[PDB]
């Protein structure tokens, strides 16, 4: 999909989502 994390493999639907996973301290801070 066009929104899948900079790392897992968690696939999401929009923006907002994609960016909750990179807001928390997830994993990509770069
Ligand atoms: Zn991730």
């Amino acid at each position: 999909r066009p929104y899948h994390c900079s790392y897992c493999n968690f696939s999401f639907k929009t923006k907002g989502n994609l960016t909750k996973h990179m807001k928390s301290k997830a994993h990509s801070k770069k």
